[PDB]
């Protein structure tokens, strides 16, 4: 199944790596004994990857490419 790092966007807070998590249970960490999804990750090695990366989404990339560093701070 299509699995990798969990992508959460820098600044705009969009989930860039979580859409098909409904059937692709690789997004949820097997904490203890929650759902069947957690039961699957309950293996002695996080199958979900243990990866929470903050990256640029399409939107922010365009904030990037269309605006120099996506505007300035204040001055
Ligand atoms: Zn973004």
């Amino acid at each position: 199944q299509s699995m990798a790092l969990h992508y959460y966007c820098r600044h705009c807070g969009v989930k860039v790596g979580s859409l098909e998590s409904s059937m692709v249970s690789t997004d949820s960490l097997g904490f203890q004994h929650l759902t069947n999804e957690e039961r699957n990750d309950m293996i002695s090695y996080k199958e979900n990857g243990d990866v929470h990366v903050l990256t640029i989404c399409e939107d922010c990339q365009e904030a990037l490419d269309r605006n120099p560093h996506y505007h300035e701070y204040h001055t």
